[PDB]
C-alpha cells in the first residue's frame, strides 16, 4: 500500500495506490480561495491542513485499509505557494501567498534594474517574476506588522506547501523540503544542489527560516500516530509538476509531458545537465534520487482551465462541462482568439502586464465560438512553449503526454494534437501527479527502482493530428498576432 | 394629422402626429434580417414594403382616424441600403443590400488604388467604404447574370428605401428621392445638389436607372387610394438620421444630436454650406427646403445597440434591459474595455479591418463589468466623433441632444454625459425620427414653417457631467489604447 497526499491549488487530494501503481480509493475536498485585492491569491494554511488530513483518513476508509498497512508516504503539493509560521505555536503568522500572486512585481523590476537578473537565471534557472516564492517572501518579510526582526533569530519558519505538510505531520519534528520544491524558489542553486549564500543576502532574507535540502526519496520523518492512526514512513515529497513527470514515466531525455489544471505546466526531461534557456523557458530539477539530480525544461502557463472557469463565472456556460459540447458544435471559432492572460503572461513571454483578451468578434460570434476559443487559447500557449523548447537546445518533440483536470475533455486533447501537429497520449492511471508521488516514495524505500516505473507505465490512448499543415500554421499566425495585442495592457 | 413612416433597419414604424408635433398612435413591426455570409446583411424588399404598409394602416386604426384626416405623409428611412427593381413589374431583382453589409471592401480598396478617392471625397463629402450604396451598385453590376446590360436598357430602377417606399406608395407613378438620401450614395454632388456624371462614369453606373431628385419638402405625388383608403399627399422625404436632426429642432449651426439604434449616428448642423473634413467625418445634406440646402457633419458608428444585443445573443445578459440594473451594480469596468466593432470601425477611423475586442480581462471580471464596458464602449465612440467635430472646423459643443432606443437608459446617458464632459438632453417626444418626417411633411403641405418647429420643441431631461476632467481624460486615454488594439485584425 502506497499513500500520496496531493495538495493542489483548488482542492486537497489523497490517493492510496498499491505497489505496482494502481489506485484503490480517492477523497477530494475543495477549500476557499482568498482574493484580497485583484491579482492577489491567498490560502488559509489551516483550510489546507484540515483537508490534507480529512482526505488521508477518507481514503483509508473508502478503501478499508488500516494505516499499519501503508509502507511509505508520498507528498505532492502546489509548487511556489509560500507560508510563514512560528516554530513554537505551529501557527500561521499570515495567510498563504499562492504562486498565483501578482504582488511582488515592482521588486522584480527593481532587482532587474540592479542588474541581478542574469545572476539568478544562470544560477536558479529561473527569472524575476511574481511567480516564484523568492520575492513572495520578501514582501511578507517586510510588510507584515513587525515580522522582519522576529525572523532574525530563528523563531520563525518559512516553508512551501510541502514543508508545511511535513510539519503538520510531525508536530514540528521535521522541517524540510525536496530539491525540486525548492528549485522553484529564487534562492536554490541548481548546480551545487544547495542554497547559494549570495542569493539569500541579495534579497536580505535570512537563512534562518529555510528548510533542509533532503532528496525527494529520502527520509522525511514519520507521521504522528493519532493523525492517521499509526506511524507511517514518508519517503516521498515532490513538486506536483515534477511528480507528474515521474508518474508519466518520462525518464528518458527528450521525454516530455504537460499537465492541465488551474494552469498548465509542460516539463521536458533534459537529463544530467540543466538547459539554461534564454527564450523564456525555466530550467529546473525534476527529482533527486538520494542525491543525484535529473533536470528538465519547463514552460509555465499561469492560466489553463481557469479559462473555462472564467467562462463559467460570467455565465457563458452553465456548468463547467458543457465546455466540450458547445466547442464541439462548431468547426472553428470564426477567427476569434481568446488570450486567457488574466494574471499576466507566463512562458515563453513572461509579460506581467498582459491581460485577458478576446479578438475578432463579429455580429455572429457565438457561445460555441467563445467556448472553442477558450480551449484553443490553452493549446496555442502550449505550442508556444513546445516550439520554444524545440529550438531551445534539442530535437523535435515526437509525442506529448497529458494528464490533469483538463485532459478529461477528449475534444480539448484532439484540438491540442491538431494545433500541435503532434500525437497526444494519456495514461491508464489518470491521477498522475499522485502516482508520481507514491512511486517516488516506494523508490526511496527500496521497494521499487526507477526501472520499475518505466516498464510498469501504460498508455491508455492517444489522439492523432488530423489537421493539415496549411491549416495549422494559418491558425498559429492568428494566435501569435492575438498574443501581440494582449501584451502590455496594464499601464506598466 | 401628420403621418410619418419610419422604415428602420430592424423594423417599420408608423406614427400619427397632430399638426403640433404630438404623437397620437404608433404601429411597429419587425422584418427578417438576412445574413448570407459573415459580414453580409440583406433585407427582403417585399417584407420591408408590406410591413411599412401594415404599420401605416395600424396607426390609422389605433387612432380611430381615416386617410382623409391626414394632411400630409412624411417618409424617413435607413440611409444607404441599395435596391434594384423592374420598372414594368416593380419586382425587386435581388435582395436589398443593407448599409451594414460589407462585401464591397475589395472594390473600395480597388477604387482607392486608381486614385479616385480624392475626387469623390470633394464632390460627395464621403469616402470609399462598403457603407455607402455606391459600391453596392457596382457589386450588383458585376456579380449578377447580365444585370449590367439590363440596367443600360432603361427598364431597371435603382433606389434607396425612400425611393422604394415612394414607388410603391404611388404604384410606380413616381420614381424619386431627396438630397439627403442621394447624398449617401457616392453618386451625388452635394454642392450643385445633383447626380454627378463624372462620378457615375468612374463607377461604370448607367444613368438610365437613377431616380429624380426633389427637395425634402417637395411633392412626391399621392398614395394610391386602395392603400390607405384615400389618396394622401406625400410632402416629406428625409434620411432617418437627417430626420432625427430636424425633430430635435437643431436648426442653428453648431447644434448636434445623436440617435442610438443598432448603430449610432451623430449629426452637427453646419448651416448654409458643407464642411469637407479630411479628419474622418462625413459632409452630408441635413435637408433641402425647396432647394435651399443645409449641411451637417456626420459621424457614423456601425455598432451601438448591437453591442448589448450581442451580449444578449451570447447570453451574457438576458434581455437588452437588464443591462442597466447590471451595469449600475458597479462603478468601473475594472480597467476592462470593449470596442464593439464587429463589422469594422465607423468614424473617425474608417477601418474595415478592425474587429470586436475585449481588453483587460482578469480572473474576477464579472457580468456587470462587461455590461458596463459595452455601455462605455458606445459612449467613447461618440466622444471620438465629438472631439473631431469640435477640435476642428468647429467651435465647442454645448449640449448633446439624445434620442433612439438606447437613450431610454438613464444610466447610459449619465455615463455618456460624464465621459463626454458635456450635458446630454433627451426631448419630450421620444419618436424624434418620425416626428422629423412629419414636421418636414408639414412644411411641405404648407401647414408649417421651420420657425414653428424650433418654437414648439420641448426638452424633457438633461443629464449633467458628474466626472472630473482628470478621471475623464484618464479613461479616454485607456480607450484610445483599446481602439488601437482593435484596429486592423482582418486580412487586407
Amino acid at each position: 500500500f502506497l499513500l500520496a497526499l496531493d495538495q493542489g491549488t483548488t482542492s486537497s487530494r489523497a490517493i492510496l495506490f498499491t505497489l505496482e501503481g494502481r489506485p484503490v480509493a480517492v477523497a477530494k475536498r475543495e477549500f476557499r480561495q482568498l482574493y484580497p485585492k485583484p491579482g492577489w491569491v491567498e490560502h488559509d494554511p489551516l483550510e489546507i491542513w484540515e483537508t490534507t488530513l480529512w482526505a488521508a483518513r477518507e481514503v483509508l476508509r473508502r478503501a478499508g485499509a488500516e494505516a499499519g498497512e501503508v509502507l511509505a508516504l508520498g507528498i505532492t503539493n502546489q509548487r511556489e505557494t509560500t507560508l510563514l509560521w512560528d516554530r513554537k505555536t505551529g501557527k500561521p503568522l499570515h495567510n498563504a501567498i499562492v504562486w498565483q500572486d501578482r504582488r511582488t512585481t515592482p521588486l522584480c523590476e527593481a532587482l532587474r534594474a540592479k542588474g541581478l537578473e542574469p545572476l539568478f537565471r544562470e544560477r536558479t534557472g529561473l527569472l524575476f517574476d511574481p511567480y516564484f516564492s523568492g520575492t513572495k517572501l520578501v514582501w511578507l518579510l517586510e510588510n507584515v506588522p513587525g515580522l522582519k526582526a522576529r525572523a532574525e533569530g530563528g523563531g520563525v519558519a518559512f516553508g512551501t506547501v510541502d514543508t508545511w505538510l511535513i510539519w503538520n505531520l510531525t508536530g514540528g519534528k521535521v522541517h524540510a523540503t525536496d530539491p525540486t520544491n525548492a528549485s522553484r524558489t529564487l534562492l536554490f542553486n541548481l548546480h551545487t544542489l544547495a542554497w547559494d549564500p549570495e542569493l539569500l543576502e541579495a534579497l536580505g532574507i535570512p537563512a534562518a527560516l529555510l528548510p533542509e535540502v533532503r532528496p525527494s526519496d529520502g527520509d522525511f520523518g514519520e507521521t504522528l500516530p493519532e493523525l492517521l492512526g499509526a506511524p507511517v514512513p514518508i519517503r516521498g515529497v515532490l513538486g506536483d509538476q515534477q511528480a507528474a513527470l515521474f508518474g508519466q514515466a518520462a525518464l528518458g531525455g527528450g521525454e516530455g509531458k504537460c499537465t492541465y489544471g488551474t494552469g498548465a505546466f509542460l516539463l521536458l526531461n533534459t537529463g544530467k545537465r540543466p538547459v539554461l534557456s534564454e527564450k523564456g523557458l525555466l530550467a529546473t530539477v525534476a527529482w533527486s534520487l538520494g542525491g543525484r539530480a535529473t533536470y528538465a525544461l519547463e514552460g509555465s502557463l499561469f492560466v489553463a482551465g481557469a479559462a473555462v472557469g472564467w467562462l463559467k463565472e460570467v455565465g457563458l456556460i452553465r456548468e463547467s462541462a458543457e465546455v466540450e459540447a458547445l466547442a464541439a458544435s462548431v468547426e472553428d471559432t470564426g477567427d476569434v482568439y481568446f488570450v486567457p492572460a488574466f494574471t499576466g503572461l507566463g512562458a515563453p513571454y513572461w509579460d506581467p502586464y498582459a491581460r485577458g483578451t478576446l479578438l475578432g468578434l463579429t455580429r455572429g460570434t457565438s457561445r460555441a465560438h467563445l467556448a472553442r476559443a477558450a480551449l484553443e487559447g490553452v493549446a496555442f500557449q502550449v505550442r508556444d512553449v513546445v516550439l520554444a523548447m524545440e529550438e531551445e537546445a534539442g530535437v523535435r518533440l515526437k509525442v506529448l503526454k497529458a494528464d490533469g483536470g483538463m485532459a478529461q475533455n477528449r475534444l480539448f486533447l484532439k484540438i491540442q494534437a491538431d494545433l500541435l501537429g503532434v500525437p497526444v497520449a494519456v495514461p491508464e492511471v489518470t491521477e498522475t501527479t499522485a502516482l508520481g508521488a507514491a512511486l517516488m516514495a516506494g523508490v526511496g524505500a527500496g521497494a521499487l527502482s526507477p526501472e520499475d516505473v518505466a516498464g510498469r507505465f501504460r498508455e491508455a490512448e492517444r489522439f492523432l493530428p488530423t489537421m493539415p499543415e496549411g491549416r495549422r500554421e494559418a491558425l498559429y499566425r492568428r494566435w501569435r498576432e492575438a498574443v501581440e495585442r494582449a501584451k502590455g495592457w496594464a499601464r506598466e
